């Protein structure tokens, strides 16, 4: 009969079915197809029981029903099913799930691995196959379960001790820790002043020669102030300059490795300004159109064919001097493994300019990938480097030059700009005298560590083996949405909440917060994959340690438990009761609170103030200075050397807070005036004062309010529009049930139109317009004006059903019909006491 082959990526399937034709039926799982959804509720939620030998409850993904289904019937007309997922443990597990979802007998299943697309591979695939590795499968189940336990058992602790909506995770929490540590590193940085002196001179001929002072009395020349710099210039001005040595030497430049997911993101970010998510979107398009290989990879390897293809191209398009004697070698990691391959063009002969079916940005990304791939296999660039040593009294001066002799790989990947050594030096020999023209002293300051960028953090994660190609982007977003860090000017900033959570987690879950936790986990997982350990036993050890930490964290702070959030007061008057005010962190952000929150109802105060931070605006034109000056800009805490971070409380007042808050309690208040935002979201203009209006959340769901503290004009969210003017006139219907939820529908009016909405609106958020027949059924409830809509024609000339819509261009209600949810292109309007109907 016909053989059924299953792979992970659809694009790869279509390609396999080709180099195999009919007789076989290739398809793809398009991912995992199945996954997870003492206390019984907790176990039901987790989908795994740590107290019952790890029994689990897998269930098809809410978006793979079709895939699974269409894969079902296909198993009938199939003789022998060939699971062809990736050889790693994740792929191995997808194979295991397929086999248990399709059912059948073990013998009806086979495991095959495809090397490449070449027929020299798709053939050998069925040549010497095998079956699924249970050890590999269990290794992946162990990882998946450990990640589950941590997230579903630690987060709740956070909800109790810190705030609701918070989360913790093996990968997630260390990514934040990295940002938090860099933040503290920057805030504590103190710029150091240092001076440099350069001298312009003339050779015996008359040529110009620029020199840098390197030594004085044989010690590195590095004055720290103007005074010292002057003492030196005074001596250099009177000194005799003579050449000591001229060292001419041939130097080379080497191309880099082809791209992997992390490096592609970094290169796209530095040369094209692309964000991680965007880069992956374009890369995805390119892959699906067959121009490049999978965009998710951690290996820079190249097949022999790939290498012959590129050398073949270099040979015809550049000549011999560009083609190395033998393939360029790189990456010798002894622990390295083999997976898919590096990101490169599927066909070197295809130029970016010929992809007229792709967006311009996708062509730019392709060009980046192409050039990196071709330069990688070309010859080195060759330069003649010259170094001049000069003596002047007790000083030593230097000059370095470089002249390009052969571009090599830079022919395809040019030097964006000339470097400091990309210059020439005049002919001068040892012993020659030099004539001093002028001395230029320069003041400098060391700069703080650079802030992370999305690609930059990804780079750090991969360096420590923390994430995965398919999850890097996802990680960068989660930590933002959770409110732990924020991005500004394409750079990361740690939020107060991130610091709070990072400190708590480090205090009560040190092991989990160690950067190498993943590496250590990988070792144990490999042992399970290699029959050197049993998976349930490994999970049991893990769980025992974890529960020891969790239970300890649950206790009161005095017994070693997790510290619950802490109020730090400050001199500010609560607008409701004037009292001193304190600085607080919630999952929403960092905010100003009044101690009456901790007093029982009688004396309770729920007034709160939002703390707008002063965003650091790094000047790109300052280059390396830009971060140092940012650190200089900050105030410094009175009680400690730690820098201070700055916030706005009034159009007259500004607030400074220490970096080690709340461990350090220093605060400062300044007559500083700037602007303040009530919160953030859909920008709206307040009709009562023209100021910006934002979107806010609270105990009553979502409302819209104006940033001007002098105006409380508040709009609101509605079912099928951006915002609703002030508030409007609603009517409830208990007889219309919701369909996605158990709620009932209510009828509402506004500038947007007339709409149905669910009674638990902030939670249900269910959306639809009313049908004319519905209105006719509840015509008695309709307010007097709305009755006409019930008079409207209930069905169109085709007998389809009709709905009520708002014509914004004419500010009036109309009725329209839909078939298969699409508009029929028919409408009826109300014009002077009559209903008129026709084509849209
Ligand atoms: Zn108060
Ligand atoms: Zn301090
Ligand atoms: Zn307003």
């Amino acid at each position: 009969g016909k053989a059924l082959v299953i792979v992970e990526s659809p694009a790869k399937a279509k390609t396999i079915n080709k180099y195999l034709g009919s007789d076989y039926v290739v398809k793809s799982s398009v991912g995992h197809i199945r996954d997870l959804p003492e206390r019984g509720a907790l176990v039901n939620r987790m989908g795994v029981d740590p107290w019952h030998n790890w029994e689990a409850h897998y269930e098809v993904l809410p978006g793979k029903e079709k895939v699974v289904s269409e894969l079902k019937q296909l198993a009938e007309k199939a003789d022998h099913i060939y699971l062809a997922t990736d050889l790693d443990r994740e792929g191995e597990a997808i194979a295991w799930h397929l086999r248990e979802v399709i059912g059948g007998d073990d013998a009806r299943y086979s495991r095959v691995v495809f090397n490449e697309i070449t027929k020299n591979a798709i053939r050998q695939a069925f040549n010497k196959p095998g079956e699924l590795n249970i050890d590999r499968v269990n290794a992946q189940q162990a990882r998946r379960f450990m990640d589950r336990v941590v997230g579903y058992m630690v987060s709740p602790l956070l909800w109790k001790k810190i705030a609701r909506g918070l989360s913790a995770g093996r990968v997630q929490s260390v990514a934040v820790r990295l940002v938090v540590e860099r933040e503290r590193e920057i805030k504590a940085f103190v710029p150091e002043e240092f001076w440099e002196v350069d001298a312009s001179t003339t050779t015996p001929s008359g040529e110009a020669l620029a020199l840098q002072v390197t030594h004085q009395n044989d010690k590195p020349f590095r004055p720290v102030n103007k005074e010292q710099t002057q003492a030196a210039v005074s001596l250099l001005e009177k000194a005799r300059y003579s050449v000591l040595e001229r060292e001419d030497k041939p130097t080379t430049s080497k191309p880099g490795a082809p791209f992997i997911t992390s490096t592609l993101q970094q290169a796209a970010s530095t040369r094209l300004g692309f964000g991680v998510k965007k880069t992956m979107m374009m890369a995805q398009r390119l892959y699906e159109a067959g121009y490049i290989t999978y965009m998710r990879t951690d290996s820079t390897n190249l097949s022999q064919d790939a290498v012959n293809m590129v050398r073949g191209y270099i040979s015809d398009n550049f000549g011999k001097k560009y083609l190395p004697e033998s393939p360029n070698q790189y990456a010798s990691k002894e622990n390295s493994q083999e997976a898919h391959e590096a990101i490169r063009p599927s066909d070197v002969n295809v130029m970016a300019e010929s992809l007229k079916d792709m967006e311009a940005d996708a062509q730019k990304l392709y060009q980046l990938i192409w050039r990196q791939f071709v330069a990688c296999q070309m010859t080195p660039a060759k330069y003649d480097s010259t170094t001049l040593t000069v003596g002047a009294g007790d000083f030593r001066l230097k000059a370095r030059g470089r002249i390009l002799r052969f571009d090599g790989w830079t022919k395809v990947m040019p030097a964006l700009r000339k470097g400091d050594e990309d210059r020439i030096l005049p002919a001068v020999n040892k012993g020659d005298a030099l004539t001093l023209v002028e001395l230029t002293p320069a003041q400098h300051f060391t700069k703080p560590p650079a802030r992370f960028s999305e690609a930059s953090l990804v780079k750090e994660l991969e360096k420590r083996g923390i994430g995965r190609p398919s999850t890097y982007a996802s990680i960068i977003s989660t930590i933002q949405d959770r409110g732990y860090v924020r991005v500004e000017n394409r750079r990361f900033y740690a939020e107060k909440m991130g610091e709070i959570v990072t400190d708590r987690l480090e205090e009560n879950f040190r092991e989990l917060m160690n950067y190498d936790f993943t590496a250590q986990m990988e070792n144990s997982l490999d042992q399970v994959a290699n029959h050197e350990a049993e998976w349930k036993a490994v999970l049991d050890h893990f769980f025992s340690d974890f529960t020891q930490q969790l239970d300890k964290a649950e206790k009161d702070p005095e017994e070693g438990g997790m510290r619950p959030n802490q109020m730090v007061l400050t001199s500010i008057d609560c607008p409701t009761c004037g009292r001193k005010m304190g600085i607080r962190t919630a999952s929403t952000g960092v905010f100003l609170g009044c101690s009456g929150y901790a007093l029982p109802p009688k004396e309770r105060c729920k007034t709160t103030i939002n703390l707008v931070p002063e965003n650091e605006v790094l000047n790109v034109l300052e280059g390396e200075d830009a971060e140092t000056n940012a650190l200089r800009a900050k105030r410094r805490c009175p009680k400690c050397g730690t820098a201070m971070d700055s916030y706005l409380i009034d159009p007259k007042r500004k607030l400074h807070v220490c970096g080690n808050n709340p461990t350090c309690d220093g605060y400062e208040i300044e007559e500083g005036e700037f602007r303040i935002k009530g919160y953030d979201g859909p920008i709206v203009e307040c009709e009562k004062c023209g100021s910006e209006m934002h979107l806010k959340m609270g105990r009553f769901g979502k409302y819209m309010a104006c940033t001007n503290e002098e105006c409380k004009n508040t709009r609101k969210i509605l079912r099928n529009g951006e915002v609703a003017p002030p508030k409007e006139d609603p009517v409830p219907l208990p007889e219309l049930p919701c369909e996605k939820s158990d709620a009932y529908f209510v009828l509402r009016d506004g500038a947007a139109g007339v709409f149905l909405a669910a009674n638990t609106f902030p939670k249900s958020r269910e959306t639809r317009a009313p049908l004319v027949e519905e209105l006719y059924r509840f015509r008695d409830r309709l307010p007097e004006k709305l009755r006409y809509l019930a008079d409207a024609p209930q069905q169109d000339p085709e007998g389809n059903k009709t709905m009520v819509r708002f014509s914004r261009k004419t500010k009036q209600q109309y009725v329209s019909s839909e078939k298969d949810g699409k508009a029929t292109g028919w409408s009826a309007f109300y014009v002077d006491g009559k209903w008129v109907e026709g084509k849209k």
